[PDB]
Parts: structure tokens; sequence; C-alpha cells
């Protein structure tokens, strides 16, 4: 019995399990429970706080999966499979998980708290890439994650109803912050230190917290990897979420609380198997089961937030991959695969555009094309696949993230941006899909530090570069070496000089503007156009 | 006759000529002045189509230019040779038919190519007597056969109540027809071949070119075109025939006056009435828009240009076309608050903004909107030298740069052999600001080689640069390629096709070829602003 494994939080005593880092033990404390199963008369319903417990509690081993889809799409691909639950999949799945230096920390650290992504319906704590030994060894972090409620289980909402309120997955992140700050000292993390990061929907969701008063003193930092609040896909209206609930409610065979009470006798998997069938049109990066602009949780639309919040006292760090939309094309495009170049017509673009920008009208879709058309070479294959992957990604991710970062830093708050342009040597995408979205994250944690996932020796180098710039961002607020004159600096990213840096195996480079002509398409002139026509 | 030089006395289908032997830098050239080409069209004549000239008795003395069209004269900068250079230089009268040649001396052994000459001056104004459309050092240094005549303009020229018989419209136009037909059956006793006319002209002297192209009529009367900053498709150089009656009767109104009254009352006032009122009829503020302007009538254009362009067979065609440097400056200290000769005109966002507007009369709130945002620069949005420039690049792509980048495409897809050139070179004698570049105009005097007049103070570099240019033109015009046949040293100019869209850059050094004429800015103008329309 070791007593390093050995702790004791509000709700009993945990004993964790000793594990092997590249450069030493790290103690890991796995499966912790932080709410009452939401099983039950608990499905939609907010989280409860998990009941103390007697004896000494196993946290040796990931807790299960929150229920979800699994893709199909390439059996047995590793591109794929890697964001597939790694666990037994169930409604009991609220647990989170804590990494920390062995022997922990003599004074309080700075606290990480990772909010994995998945479109709101999928992810999970457990998977390789989230792994938090690294920066727990490396950088003496303590590391969180948590799993939290997705697709209708987390977010299937009857608006204003008492059964199914809607956010309750973010309500289940919201408990595990609340977790952290009532127990994390006892872990030796600071709980005046904490700083939440997360990557797609796990960003949009830290962009949640921001922007909900009642998360606000939870946390004091953030980081936004490839996601927004704000944004086409990351909330839904009331409506809509009455709109699709009742619509699966109906393709399940089922006064909001009997609808809900009968949804509730459904087994999980009947639910998962009719989820994607409630969106209004044929699309990509779209989501059933988002949040819900409700009035409580979002008093009102991410947009509307961002552009009146003040944000003086936030720091934040935001950032986007080279290639934000390739992964998107070939779940749902006519025309792109993962096994050819995908070598595109122009017919074939046009409509590609109606699903990539799904809630296009017919001018706005033209629009779109004659933007995004080279016009030296119109009809170009090579041009008009990369087009199409350029306008899915600026659409959802590029446009909204320069929005949130001009709103911010106009706000008062500290913003530092970047662009993620490294292509893992161990990708097994096809080249043309470039550095897709979710394939900066192995280097945030620090995967390449394991010898035995072949990465690089360069790569390892970036990677240590990388989990320095997150852990002083986190430490102070600024992701720069405290300690080192040469480097160059990151510069804050502002609305008058807009200036980010690119993170790739050279030197950091300072760039202005973020796509700054064509998000001004996006984010001026799109609006004003759709709202008259 | 008796003691007169021999090479000067010709004769036409009308009469016995007399002309005169000018000094040209490298030795003599013979020039005919002033010679009629219709009846004067004065009294009863006014807006009406041009009579051919009846037979003179003698020798007409063609020595000296004849009067200019009745028109509007600048007065925005007295004194300001940027302004006076384009100003009437012979008395203005509507007696103004009249086309002049020159030749070279002694005129041709066998046949020699023509090019004939149509002004610019946004129909409202110009003359063939300009300095910078002296045919003298063409006709001496290439040995060209030029010919440049006087059409009317304004509502002399263009005024028009469609339909009726009194004012029909385009009769500005038919009188360069009037005068292309008068090279045909004439032009050989000069020693200029009938079966090679190359018309050339500039701005509104270009659309009128490609006016002759779009309408049958002309077709048969010349063999290649050069238009230079200036198509018959775009946003001023025509009107609906609606617009045409509406401005008509609105200055018929402003003066004092069933189509036949109107115009008969029309025809009773004194010429300088009618200049006075000729810009109170425009609908809206505006830059880069004329009053009266060629008609979409159904008759000389049979259709509209855009029409007939994008339906026309241009197979046995030859076009050489391009663009200035800056083609909007100009334009913008006529009426866009903020812009002046006099300082650097560096403006304000809101300024840009309300330029726009002023560029883009014809644009809806959300249309200006999205041009607003295209040529704002997101990285310095208040920056009021970039707002400066943008605001002349917006009236310069609407007006000339994308109507000639849409006329090449279409000429080219659909069988014209296409030649595409931006001019950029500043001359070193310029007289408006810096900041306006090279102006809409000004490739001009190098075409016509000006700067070969060692009096006129041009560079020795420039010099050879106009001698450039003069082979290019006269080689278009004998051959339809402006490349020299023997020289293959020199890079070749090559044709422009709407896949690869090639055109060359005509400075002092060698030409450079590059690829898309503004093609991503073009493709707003051309493609979306129009869809924006329809809705
Ligand atoms: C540039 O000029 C514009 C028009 O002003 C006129 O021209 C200048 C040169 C003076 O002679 C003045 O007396 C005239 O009224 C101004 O509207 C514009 O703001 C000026 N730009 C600046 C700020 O210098
Ligand atoms: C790529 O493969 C898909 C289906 O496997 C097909 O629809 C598409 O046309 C292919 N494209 C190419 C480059 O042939
Ligand atoms: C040309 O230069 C001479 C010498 O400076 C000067 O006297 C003359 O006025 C100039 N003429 C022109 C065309 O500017």
């Amino acid at each position: 019995e070791d007593p390093q494994l050995l702790v004791r939080v509000r709700g009993g005593q945990l004993r964790g399990i000793r594990l092997k880092a590249p450069g030493g033990p790290v103690s890991a404390f796995l499966g912790i429970p932080f709410a009452e199963p939401p099983v039950g008369s608990r499905r939609f319903m907010p989280p409860e706080p998990k009941r103390p417990w007697s004896g000494v509690l196993d946290a040796t081993t990931f807790q299960n999966v929150c229920y979800q889809y699994v893709d199909t799409l390439y059996p047995g691909f590793e591109g794929t499979e890697m964001w597939n639950p790694n666990r037994e999949l169930s409604e009991d799945c609220l647990y989170l998980n804590v990494w920390t230096p062995y022997p922990r920390p003599a004074s309080p650290t700075p606290v990480l708290i990772w909010i994995y992504g998945g479109g709101f319906y999928s992810g999970a704590a457990s998977l390789d890439v989230y792994d938090g030994r690294f920066l727990a060894q490396v950088e003496g972090a303590v590391l969180v994650s948590m799993n939290y409620r997705v697709g209708t289980f987390g977010f299937l909402a009857l608006p204003g109803s008492r059964e199914a309120p809607g956010n309750v997955g973010l309500l289940d992140q919201r408990l595990a912050l609340q977790w952290v700050q009532e127990n994390i000292a006892a872990f030796g993390g600071d709980p005046m230190s904490v700083t939440l990061f997360g990557e797609s929907a796990g960003a949009a969701s830290v962009g949640m917290h921001i922007l909900s008063l009642p998360s606000r003193s939870l946390f004091h930092r953030a980081v936004l990897q490839s996601g927004t609040p704000n944004g086409p896909w990351a909330t839904v209206s009331a409506g809509e979420a009455r709109r699709r609930a009742t619509l699966l409610a109906r393709l399940v065979g089922c006064n909001d609380t009997e609808l809900i009470a009968c949804l509730r006798t459904r087994p999980a998997q009947d639910l998962v198997d009719h989820e994607w069938h409630v969106l209004p049109q044929e699309s990509i990066f779209r989501f059933s089961f988002v949040p819900v602009v409700d009035g409580d949780f979002l008093s009102d639309t991410p947009e509307a937030l961002i552009n009146t919040g003040d944000f003086q006292d936030l720091q934040v760090l935001v950032g986007v991959v080279k290639d934000e939309g390739s992964y998107f094309l070939v779940y749902g495009v006519p025309g792109f695969s993962k096994d050819n170049e995908s070598l595109i017509s122009r017919a074939q673009f046009l409509a590609g555009v109606r699903i990539g920008v799904p809630q296009a009208s017919d001018l706005a879709a033209e629009a779109v094309v004659l933007h995004y058309t080279d016009w030296l070479h119109p009809e170009d294959p090579t041009h008009l696949r990369d087009a199409m992957s350029a306008v899915v990604g600026d659409h959802n991710v590029v446009c909204p993230v320069a929005q949130l970062a001009g709103r911010l830093a106009a706000q008062g708050a500290r913003v530092y941006a970047y662009i993620f342009e490294h292509r893992a040597s161990t990708l097994t995408w096809p080249l043309w899909m470039g550095v897709p979205h979710g394939y900066e994250i192995e280097f945030i944690f620090g995967l390449p530090l394991d010898p035995s996932l072949n990465y690089t020796t360069e790569e390892r180098i970036f990677a240590q570069r990388l989990m320095k710039y997150w852990t002083n961002f986190a430490r102070t607020g600024d992701p720069n070496d405290p300690r080192d004159s040469k480097s160059p600096q990151w510069p804050p990213y502002t609305t008058a000089a807009q200036q980010y840096v690119s993170l790739n195996l050279k030197p950091l480079e300072v760039r202005r503007g973020l796509r700054a002509q064509t998000c001004a398409f996006w984010n001026r002139f799109l609006p004003k156009l759709l709202s008259a026509t």
C-alpha cells in the first residue's frame, strides 16, 4: 500500500495507481465518480453530486464511456478507431480522471482540465490521445479529464420542461469543475489556478463555460482548440431542439412529461439508432443534439453574449489546424474518400457546398462558390477539392474562431492565437487531407515522448515545445517562457494588429490576419445577405 | 494650280482637295485636314442621322483642322494642362462633321494599311484635332495612313426619343459610320488600302469601336479593332430606350419644351442652352456616367451589348484590348468628397463608403456593402492611403477593367483572336499628382508617338518606348498580330484565351506575360454582382 497512491476526497478514500512515463513515474486516479449515475429516471436530467462511499474506492482503471454512436465508416482503420470508445458503453459514465506527478507536488500546482470533443455526440476521457501522464511527468501539471453525457443523453431537450431542460452534458462538466474546486488540493493541485482546455466540441464547451456566469468562478484561464461556442454547429435554438426531440420521440414510437417518460423507457441503443435522422438537411459538420440556447445555462445566443460581454480579467489561447475541413468531407460529400485523391469536378464542388453549408440559400451558396473558385483554374480538380475542404473548415472553425478572438480581444481579454501546421509522420489519413481536425492533440498531450509510438525526434522536440506553451499559459496566462530571451515571442492577438503564430517544426513565426478577407466574407457579408436576400 | 506642291493635290468622290506638307521629326508627311464627309447637321438636321456631303467645286482647302462639335468645356481646374489638353482647340459649332488624313510624303507606293482613330470623351466631348491624336508620327515613322473623324457628342449626337423619326438616337455613331464609308470609297486616292482598315479608339472611342463590331452594317467597313480602356458592354456606354427617353424629355422640360413637337422645340434652342442642362438629367449623383450616350434602339444596336457579345460569332475578327494601371483615379476628383488633384486625397472610411455610392451609382445598399467588404483591406481597414487607392480601384474595375476582362473572354471563347495588355508607364511629363498613377487616357500620347518630338521633353527611354508601341499597333493593323515577324529575340505577346488568360505589361521594361486580368475581383463584378441583382 503506497501512500502516494492513497487520497481522501470529500466523498471518501481513493486508491490510485503508479504509472510509467518516459522520464519517470506519475500518480493516476482513474474512474473517480463525480455524480450519481444518471440512469433510469435520471436520463435527460441535470447531474446530482455523488453520494459518499465507504472504504477505499478503486481508482486504478478508466470507467465506462458514455453511451454513444460508434463510427463504422472505415472498419479497422486507425484514423477512425482512435476516436471510438475504448471501454464499455453505458449511461453510467460520470467519472473523471486525475494525473499528478509522483510523488505528488510539494506546493499547489496549476491544474489543467481537458474537455474532449466529438461533436457533442461522442468522445471519452479515456482515449489514448488524452493521456495525461506526459504533461504530469514532464511539466509537473495536475491534469484532470471528465466524461460528460453526449448525444441524446446529454443534450436532448424539451426546452422549458422539467424533465429534459437541455444542456445536462454541460452541467456534467460544470459538476466535474466544482469537484475540482472542492477536492483538487488533496492531490496537490491549486484550485486557484485552473485552466480549461478542449478541442472541437470540447473547445465550444470551454467557450460555453466562459459565457455562463455560474461556471466562471470555477476556472481562471481557457484554451479553445478548433472550436467555439459561436458558429453554425455548437448550439441550436430552443425551437429547433424541441423539434428534433419530438421528431426523435416519434421515430422510437412515443404534453412534455409523457413524451419524456416514454423516452426514458427506451433502451439506450434505440435512441442512438435514430440520432442521425433528425437533422433538417443533408449535411456535414452538423450534429443532432448539441447545447441549446435555453435562456438559462446560455442566457442568450453565443453570438449575442460574445458581442456584449465584459472579458476584462480573462486570458484565452485559441487556434486552428491547417486543414480543419478535410476530415468531414469523406462523411457525406460525393466524390470524397480517404482511399483516392478525391480530385473532384466543378459540379461535385457546387453539390458539396450545399452539403457543406446546409443552412445556405441558393444566392448565398452561389456567393460561396464564386468566392472560393480560383478563376484562373475554375475547373482544376485539385483546386476544387482543396477549396471544398476550405469552405467547410472556414465556415465551421476558422472564421468562427477569428470572430471570437476579435470580440474577446476588443472586449478586454488577453488573447493568444495560433495555427497548427505540422502533419504527424504517423498519420494514417491520406496526404490530401493535410493536417486534419483533431491531429494537433497528440502533440499537446506529448505522446511523441513515448519512444514506442515511432514519432521522429523532431516531433518529440516539437511536442516538448507545445507542452511548455500550454503549461506556461496555464501557470501565467502567457504562453511565452518567463526566463528565456530570443525565441521569438508569441504576441497577444489584438483587433488592431491581428497577430498569431504558426506552430510547426520551425521556430515560431508571427503572422497577421487570420484568413482576414475570407472571414470578412463569412462574418460580415453572408450574415447581411441572408437577413434580407 | 501651277506652282503648288504636286503631292498635295488629291481628288475624292466629292471634289478636289489641297492638303499641307507637315514636318515630323524624321521627315515630312502629307496631311489633309478638315475634309467634310457629311452635310452640316444644323437647323432641321439637329438630332438627325447624317447625310453624305454633296460634291463641291474647285479645290477645297484641307490645310487646317475644322470646327469641334458643340460640347461642354471643362473648367474644374482653369489653366491646368491636365484638363486643357482635352478641351476643344478650334471653334465650337454644330457644323463639325469633318475628318482628317495623314499619309507618308510622298504618298506610299503600294496600298498601305489604314488606321482610323475614334476619340473618347464620354460621348459628350472630344475632337480629332487634339494634340494627342496627331497622326504625323505614325504616318512618318511607320508609313501608316491615319484617319480621324469628328462625330457629334452630347445631346447633338445621342439625345433620343426612341422610335421617333426626328431623334432616333445613336446619330453620333452614324457619323462615325459615315466616315468609315468615306474611307472605303476614298482612301485609295491617298494610298491607303481599303481592304485593310483597323479601327482604334480610347474610352468612349473604344466603346464606339466595340459598337461597330456589334453592328452588322459597320462590319464590312473594317477588318481589325483596338479598344483602349473602353467597351461597348459595361455600366456607362449605353442606356436603355426607356432611360434615353426619360433623359431626353427631362432635358426638353429644363429648356422649356407627341415627340415631333418636343423635338421641333428642342431644335429652336441655342446649342449652348442644351449644353448648360446636359448634366442635370443623370438619375443619381455619380462619376463615370454620361447623360447622352448610345441607346439600345433595336436598330444600330439590335440588343444590349451584353446580349450581343454573349451570343455573337466572332470567327474572323482580330482584336487588341487593354487598360492603364489606374483607370479610376482621374474620375474621383470630379465628384467624390475628399479627392482633389491638389492634395494627397487621403480619405476616411466614411468617405470611402460614401464614395462607393457615387462610384457605383446603380448599386443597392446590399451591393454597395458587398463592394466595400470586397475592397476593404481587413488588416488596415482604416488606413487612408489604402482607402484612397481602393476607391480608385472600385471605379476603374467597375467601369473599365472588368468590362474589358469580360469582353476579352467572350470574344475569345467565340472565335476571335484577342490580344490584351495593361499599360503601366506614367509619363514623366504628367501634370496630375502622383497618387493618380497612370490615369485613364495617358497611354494615348505614347501610341501616337508624341515622345518622338524632341521639343516635348520626354525622356530618351520614353522615346524608345513610344517606338515600341507604334510598332505593336501598326503590326497589329498590318497583320492582326502585334508581334514583329522577324525579331524572335523580344519576348512574344501571346493571344489571350479563356483557358490561359494571358496578357502583357506595357512599360519601359521588355514585355512580361501575366495571367488573369484581375480574375478574382472581376469574378465579383461580372458573376456575383449581377446575380445579386436578381433579388
Ligand atoms: C483635399 O482637398 C479636398 C477639397 O478641398 C479643396 O482642395 C484643397 C487642395 C484646397 O485647395 C481647398 O481649399 C479646396 O476646398 C478636401 O475636401 C479634402 O479633405 C482634402 N484632404 C486633406 C485632408 O487635406
Ligand atoms: C473516390 O472513391 C469514391 C468511392 O470509393 C468515388 O465515388 C469517387 O468518384 C472516387 N474519386 C476518384 C478520384 O476517382
Ligand atoms: C521643355 O524644356 C525646356 C527647357 O527646360 C523648357 O524651356 C520648355 O518650356 C519645356 N517645354 C515643355 C513641353 O515643357
